């Protein structure tokens, strides 16, 4: 097959993208090894479905695990009575999941469970995929003729050919496996034919960052999570917290050998040490670094220009109101709060209005990072910790360190029910989730 | 009372020393807070003996134990007929210790429990005191203008108003306590009237390391464990490890506040982690430093000369035998080796001759410091680690550190079976002990 694996793309036909998925227990060859994962469509990852705006979705989901699941649009501001948090398929049913992808939108997006409880293992066992928006803008010469690649960024730790089970730490911490992978391949060579690489990334960990720095070159970010930004913007690094996406352009400097590299983070995970009084919480620290792929730049490279502009933002109007949400732990206990409660779906936590701009302020009082998630609205991130984001761009999750205030502005758009919480998947299972109802 | 507390001194009168000690619970004050100890004499530390060459020392000891215990004269050359590692001495009885103090003899000995398998949590709970050989040499002007104190160095940890009790990772390491005390005070004050302080240290602690350093100060080693250096060595600091004893001199430089410290010390102790894999055994480091005692200077302080001369070492017949002792560790059963094998008391493992001198080369081949003590016959220590030792004297116990070898020179004494064995005392209970028969 091509040297650098990618998932298998379905494309919407005719306007439409009408797919049965089952997800199913799945013997597979992953790394080097055979290992029963749960997938979508047969396939670790799943399917990445590309889409236009104004294309139908219509995606009929077959449960065939024996626990209840459903699905999770990751990004898209669609209905939260379609990508609706609540909803319960139980093992050997199926449900139709039918929406319009909005116009107004480009990007990587991705989709996984949302079963409250079950997330982390289901997750971490292999079921999500990625979902592309096609723009317009892609057929700008300095895109199209720039060869592009998506890099689902996504660990795993195998126990018995079967996903590792969760520890009572995993709970704590978020599970991070030691098999660091890219579209389910053990660092994988990725031979390029062009001197522009533009490059979807994806972190579908339930807890690893991959703070991503490529040998020898910046990298020029073009799209966060939920859109594109307004211009270029080069940086040396870049932190994938999970949950996040980026797209990158990637001008090859030279000929050789380049490593795509996951360098030392320490986001706060804790372990437990006996040294005579104890035992006591201990940080772990940063993490080993880590080599994703191997990048084999052409002869002679010689890259395109960088755009000069990609998409203005929009401007918004004025907010109606201002909401504090205080990130808490009882790292012990295993249990996250927001506002010093934890989540109950009967609950509604707040009520904002349709078509309104909210502040919403997001503050992490605890030790570890927090990686923000909220469904159904993008927000734009105005700062953290103090600090004016560089870009505007839509975001739907935003990563706290320990202390950190994020300020985000927050249209709201569908009305219904739908929930915000911590992308480190654990700590939603374990509470760290709200409900908003926007009416 | 005095500002220095220092154990009540017994002495010999008309050449004998008889006196009756009780090994008896006894609740006391000690670090300002109600406790009860095991104690004899009544007190902690146990009241200091001061002798004489060729006096006779007459001592009954009576065991009011509810367990059974026993003396260890530790450092003296008498027969291990009188100085029995074997004896056992029931709850309630009695015994008479009997024995004349060999002519050629100086320095500060020690007398604790050495009944196999209890000797951790009796010392630890209090059982040790002083003895003092006083010699002619101590009449040299140098000396005797000199102000002496003993300097019993013992850490201790309570609970519930009781020595605490041993841990699991008590017995693999060794036990250190919080209270780091000087002759049972917590960090008493030496208000200094003479300029030069002759200073007899010894370490009764069960595991713990001194690195000793005055500060401003050099010290002047005059004394090792069992007699005078030749002439006194000048050192920056000086390591104590358990059993161990020294006497300096202190030169008192100018008027103020010197505080006698326990510099940070790693000898290996290790404690356990749990950081995703795991749990696995990680080192505990280096010790936190400690503040022994405050010495106070006199005013304008001019320190005697140095006596020029000591006590001449003898010189040693040629040996006859050289002996290889290897020192291993199963750290997570908390068992210890030499040679391979634990302690067996019917079996004898080295048959010398006396009057004969040995060459032992003792190899630490475990990652803890062990500080390797032999009964009855005091040694000449060559060299440790490859570096020879910078003077010549008596000593009865040998630190060695990781890897390292120490070769001494084992001049055989009294008759009879005694015992070597590692002084951080719980190793000696969980195995590290060996047998010599001399004949
Ligand atoms: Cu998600
Ligand atoms: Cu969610
Ligand atoms: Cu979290
Ligand atoms: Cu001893
Ligand atoms: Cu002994
Ligand atoms: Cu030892
Ligand atoms: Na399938
Ligand atoms: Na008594």
């Amino acid at each position: 097959g091509p040297s650098f694996p990618e998932p298998k793309v379905v494309r919407s036909q005719g306007g439409l993208l009408s797919l049965k998925l089952s997800a199913t227990p799945t013997p597979l060859a992953i790394a080097g090894q055979r290992a029963t994962l749960l997938t979508y469509g047969g396939s670790f990852p799943g399917p990445t479905l590309r889409v236009r705006p104004r294309d139908t979705v219509r995606l009929t989901l077959e449960n065939r695990l024996p626990e209840p699941t459903n699905l999770h649009w990751h990004g898209l501001p669609i209905s939260p009575k379609v990508d609706d948090p609540f909803l319960e398929i139980p093992p050997g049913e199926s449900w139709t999941y039918e929406f319009t992808v909005p116009k107004e939108l480009a990007g990587t997006f991705w989709y996984h469970p949302h079963l409250h409880g079950r997330v982390a293992p289901q997750l971490f066992a292999g079921l999500l995929g990625a979902l592309v928006v096609e723009s317009s803008l892609d057929a700008i010469p300095e895109l199209r003729e720039a060869e592009e690649h998506l890099l689902v960024l996504k660990d795993l730790a195998l126990q018995g050919g079967r996903p590792a089970p969760h520890t009572p730490m995993d709970w704590m911490n978020g599970k991070e496996g030691d098999l660091v992978l890219v579209n389910g391949a053990l660092r994988p060579t990725l031979v390029a034919q062009k001197a522009t690489l533009r490059l979807r990334l994806l972190n579908a960990s339930n807890a690893r960052y991959y703070r991503l720095a490529l040998q020898d070159h910046p990298l020029y970010l073009i799209a966060a999570d939920g859109g594109f930004l307004e211009e270029p913007l080069e940086v040396s690094e870049l932190l994938l917290a999970p949950g996040e996406r980026a797209e990158v352009l990637v001008r090859l400097r030279k000929e050789g050998r380049f490593l795509l590299q996951a360098l030392p983070y320490d986001r706060g995970a804790m372990g437990m040490m006996d040294m005579g009084g104890m035992a006591h919480a201990m940080p772990q620290g940063p993490s080993r670094p880590e080599t994703l792929l191997y990048l084999i730049a052409p002869k002679n490279p010689k890259p395109l220009p960088l755009p000069k502009a990609l998409s203005p933002f929009p401007t918004l109007p004025a907010p109606v109101v201002t909401r504090r949400l205080v990130l808490t732990e009882d790292m012990m206990a295993a249990r996250f709060f927001i506002n010093g409660q934890v989540f109950d779906h009967r609950r509604v936590d707040l009520k904002g209005q349709a078509q309104t701009v909210e502040v919403w302020e997001v503050e992490n009082q605890g030790d570890m990072d927090h990686p923000f998630h909220l469904h159904v609205h993008p927000f734009q991130v105005l700062s953290v910790g103090g600090r004016p984001f560089p870009y505007r761009a839509w975001k739907d999750v935003v990563n706290l360190k320990a202390g950190e205030v994020a300020r985000l502005l927050v249209p709201l758009r569908e009305k219904g029910r739908t929930v915000f919480h911590c992308h480190i998947v654990e700590h939603e299972d374990r509470g760290m989730m709200g409900v908003l109802e926007v009416g």
